[PDB]
This record gives structure tokens, sequence and C-alpha cells, in this order.
């Protein structure tokens, strides 16, 4: 009843729109830079306040934003994958993090980020509803891949880390929120001093670590959480996957550290894209710690831009989409 016949126009547009959504049998794609969008459904509180759903997904790659002016104006965005409200964590995982698990076994570096406004679904995507969770699904597949004959030969051990970044400070979530320190040497290599890697022999051990870690993390909407899977051959690093649940991108309080951090990340992803010798890693603790993952022939990244579909979040949604749009730009 409040926001005009805008809801009626949106419904009429949806009834005419013939859709071609993503399914689980669609072939997995191999991208150096994979940029996705994930729309979460309206919650019970949003449905109670009569929030209009202003997002449609007519294909595996296309996202539409419905704007009132006062007549319907539809804005289109194109991504590698667009996940609608029917997409489970399992479906999202398949097309994002899952193809990057093999990368770490070939001796590469992989990164996976969940980016978007607070309440959009980043933690739900990475950690789980409480149901997995990209961290758990990646961990499970790491242990399946290392039990295979090809890789069982390599003599690989699996280590894990889990830390958060808040106000330019790193805290170890597996070692009682200890304030670690990030150092850079004369060759631009970065080390997190005091960060202990934990040896794990099963995905069940990792789940206990994530749960141990998630219990620590607190507002958790103002911090980045980074979970790492590290493959070591004989103590020598073979491969690394870093999975990050970023701080909310929406904007007295502080959001200047977050915004510079997110801007720095975009530039680092963009630079990996262009196979550049230098990227502005130093501009944030997040990019400094992940420096190693934005360089190399066999370094790959995925970003999942999570969006809240309600009319009230429209401006924040457009900011998220505009940012994700500039992440994979030649
Ligand atoms: N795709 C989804 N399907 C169902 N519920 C979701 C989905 N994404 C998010 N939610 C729910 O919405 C709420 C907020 O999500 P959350 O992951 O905490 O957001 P964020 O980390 O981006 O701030 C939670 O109760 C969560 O389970
Ligand atoms: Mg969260």
């Amino acid at each position: 009843f409040p926001n005009w016949e805008f809801a009626r126009m949106i419904k009429e547009f949806r009834a005419t729109l013939e859709c071609h959504p993503l399914t689980m049998t669609d072939p997995i794609e191999e991208h150096r830079i994979c940029v996705c969008v994930r729309k979460r459904p309206l919650n019970k509180q949003e449905l109670a306040k009569k929030e209009i759903d202003v997002i449609s997904i007519p294909s595996k790659c296309l996202l539409l934003v419905h704007e009132k002016v006062d007549y319907l104006e539809n804005q289109a965005f194109c991504f590698d994958f667009a996940f609608d409200e029917t997409a489970s964590n399992e479906v999202v995982y398949r097309f994002t993090a899952a193809p990057l698990v093999q990368t770490i076994f070939e001796g590469g570096k992989a990164t996976c980020f969940a980016y978007g406004q607070t309440g959009s679904g980043k933690t739900h995507t990475m950690g789980g509803d409480l149901s997995k969770g990209i961290y758990a699904m990646a961990s499970a597949d790491v242990f399946l891949l290392k039990n295979q004959p090809c890789y069982r030969k390599l003599g690989l051990e699996v280590y894990v880390t889990f830390f958060e970044i808040y106000n330019g400070k790193l805290f170890d979530l597996l070692n009682k929120k200890a304030k670690l320190r990030v150092l850079e040497d004369g060759k631009q290599q970065v080390q997190v001093v005091g960060l202990q890697e934990h040896l794990v022999n099963s995905a069940d051990d990792v789940i206990k670590m994530i749960d141990m870690g998630s219990a620590c993390r607190t507002n958790s909407s103002r911090s980045h959480a980074c979970f790492q899977i590290i493959l070591r051959a004989k103590g020598r690093m073979h491969g690394k996957f870093s999975l990050v649940d970023l701080a909310g991108n929406e904007r007295r309080m502080e959001g200047a550290e977050i915004n510079k951090s997110l801007l720095a990340l975009k530039e680092c992803i963009r630079a990996l894209g262009q196979n550049k010798a230098h990227t502005p890693f130093r501009e944030s603790k997040l990019t400094q710690v992940l420096r190693d993952s934005f360089i190399g022939e066999n370094s790959r990244t995925c970003m999942i831009a999570t969006i809240s579909p309600g009319i009230s979040s429209c401006e924040y949604t457009l900011n998220t989409l505009r940012y994700a749009d500039r992440v994979k730009e030649l």
C-alpha cells in the first residue's frame, strides 16, 4: 500500500520476464577473476513492513535493479554469476570457491571474498546460517582432494589460520584474540608475526576451529574475518586459499578505515587482473596480509557481492553493484 503502484509495475515486469537461471548442472567456469552477485530473500521483518523486492535475476549473468521515477526504470548489471534468492550455499560454492580448491593443489594462490552491506548475507555465505558455509565446504573438498592418488603422493599437510582485522589491528581468533603484528621486509614480503598455523587432519577438526573462531568475533559488521587453508609439502608452502568475510561496505562513528581497505582491495584485484608487477598492497592491513595472493601466474580470485533486495536498501545495493562492476575491468 505505501510505495505507489511501484510494486504492481514490478510484478507486471516479472510476469513478462522469461528467466534462464543458473542450475547445478551448468558447467563450472575457470576465471582468473570471478565476480558474482548474490541476492538474499526478504526476511519476515521486511515482509511485515511491506518492503518491495526491487531485484530481479533473469539469467545466470544478469541482475536488474527496479527504480521508482515515478514510473519503472530498470537498471541492468552483468556478472560472471548471479545467484537469486533460491540459490543455496551449495550452489553458490560450486561456481565460486569450489574451482579454486584445485588451484591450491597445483601450487597456486586463491582468494574468496564476500562483499556488501551489513545484513546482506556475507557471514551466511562464508560461515553458515546455523548448514555450511563456504569455509566448511572448501575444507571438506581440500581433504577429498588430498586423499586422491595424484595428490596423496605429494606428502601434503593441511594448516589453518583464522583472524580478524578491526581498526587496523589483527586479532587471532584461534589464539584468544591476541593482537598480532604485520611486518614488511626489504623485498616487500609480508609476515604476520605471532600468527600460528594449526595442523588439521580432517574437515571435522577445521569445523571445530571455525566454530571456536566464530564465537570470538564481535560489531562484527565493522571487521574483516580471514580464514586460510594452507597446503605445505614438507613444511615448504605448496598452496594457500584465503576466504574473507569483509566488513560492511555501507559508509560519531568510523568507516574511513573500512572504505580505504575496500578501495585498496579493488585495486589489488584489478591489478591481478592486468597481471601487474605492483599493486597498492600497503594501503590497508587486509591487502598487506594478502599481498602474496595478488601476484603470480597461477593466482586466482573470486568475489561474491551480497545484496539486500528491499527498496529501502536500494542505494546501498547500487553502491555494492557499482563497486563489483569495477572489480573485473580490463
Ligand atoms: N541467502 C540467504 N538465505 C536465507 N537467509 C539469509 C541469506 N543470506 C542471509 N540470510 C540471513 O540474513 C541474516 C543476516 O545475514 P548475515 O550473513 O549475517 O549478513 P552480513 O554478514 O552481510 O551482515 C541472517 O539471519 C542470515 O541467516
Ligand atoms: Mg557478518
